[PDB]
């Protein structure tokens, strides 16, 4: 990592890690319990302007979501304008009920709601097809569907003021394996990520759904992996 903004790990408990990666954005990392490999890390993104934030992805469960919400409200001293699960799997949406219990507006791609309901998961209350821009303070965030890949509903988040891309599980960390393909369209995945890369050429940081963030190289790696 050689970004002009030197990343800072500003919070660490047994269950949640916050890593500041730009002046006003932060990776949230929590864990998914798998009966096979123990706890595996899962990422989301917090963006902030003044005393307002937007969160991409929930932790897998309400307890960790509550820890995250209380950290934002209690330590970042900010309101949460919105939460945006980037796909229907638990590592993006499993802890959504906690956000609803705080009356935090939730948004996802329409297909995320459809696939969530098919699995009797709690789903967001608002939907879009195929992008939305939401205000955070005097800035905005983009949430957009570019095509199928890891799942058929996966969306990405972009914070243009700091050129931060939250790729979600559509994006892989460098050298990652292909991961869980049970819900994937591997035929479209590379083309989808090519579209993301074309749309955000000035990207500075790319955050994958699991593992280590980096720069545009994660886009190139993920494209190549699925060709
Ligand atoms: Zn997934
Ligand atoms: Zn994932």
């Amino acid at each position: 990592h050689a970004e002009k903004f030197r990343a800072k790990e500003i919070y660490k408990s047994e269950n949640l890690i916050i890593t500041q990666i730009s002046e006003n954005s932060f990776i949230h990392t929590s864990f998914k319990q798998t009966n096979d490999f123990g706890n595996v890390p899962c990422n989301g993104l917090i963006v902030k302007n003044n005393d307002e934030t937007i969160v991409f992805d929930t932790p897998t469960n309400d307890k960790d979501s509550e820890e995250l919400i209380q950290w934002i409200t209690g330590t970042l001293h900010s309101k949460i304008n919105a939460v945006i699960p980037t796909h229907f799997h638990d590592d993006s949406m499993g802890g959504l009920q906690a956000f609803h219990n705080h009356n935090i507006p939730s948004y996802s791609y329409s297909k995320t709601i459809e696939l969530g309901k098919e699995n009797n998961f709690v789903v967001p209350k608002n939907s879009f097809n195929n992008f939305i821009t939401l205000k955070v303070g005097n800035e905005e965030v983009i949430a957009k569907f570019f095509g199928e890949g890891h799942t058929r509903d996966n969306t990405v988040g972009y914070f243009p003021s700091e050129n931060i891309l939250f790729g979600g599980c559509l994006l892989k960390e460098l050298e990652a394996s292909k991961g869980y393909l049970g819900d994937a369209n591997v035929s479209a995945w590379s083309s989808t990520v090519e579209k993301v890369k074309k749309e955000y050429p000035n990207v500075k940081i790319v955050i994958p759904g699991h593992g280590e963030y980096g720069d545009k190289k994660l886009l190139d790696y993920t494209i190549k992996l699925f060709k």
